[PDB]
């Protein structure tokens, strides 16, 4: 029973962990895209 409980806990934890890892990886990529796009018209905004 203890082995089964440990197995179910570790399975429930690993999937949630991988879900969160995918989430913040996607957020990191999105923020990279946002910053790369933003670093386009700095000169134009400055001059204007």
């Amino acid at each position: 029973e203890l082995s089964a409980t440990a197995q179910e806990i570790i399975k429930s934890q690993a999937i949630a962990t991988k879900k969160i890892i995918s989430d913040y990886h996607q957020q990191f990529r999105y923020k990279l895209q946002d910053f790369s796009d933003q670093l386009s018209d700095y000169y134009e905004k400055f001059i204007a």
